């Protein structure tokens, strides 16, 4: 998976 | 599967 | 069921 | 291998 | 830099 | 004393 990401948010992809 | 994290705090999704 | 971390400090959540 | 990234947003490459 | 841990716990090195 | 991580890559410390 590993993740996305908005500026200091990340979240799984 | 997985965290949320903001910066360097990681909780889980 | 997951943890809790600052960066690679982390504990059971 | 790790992240593409266009302005505050990345994900995986 | 990095993290200097014992078993599963860690702080910054 | 224990181990010394820097991204994935460990070793004792
Ligand atoms: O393994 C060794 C053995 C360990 O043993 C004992 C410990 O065990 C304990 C249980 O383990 C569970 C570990 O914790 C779960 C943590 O979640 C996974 C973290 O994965 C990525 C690793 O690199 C990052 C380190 O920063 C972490 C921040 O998280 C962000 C999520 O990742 C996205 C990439 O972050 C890079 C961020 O950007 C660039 C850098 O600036 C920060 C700004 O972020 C902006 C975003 O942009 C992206 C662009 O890169």
């Amino acid at each position: 998976e590993g993740y996305k990401c908005v500026x200091k948010t990340c979240m799984p992809a």
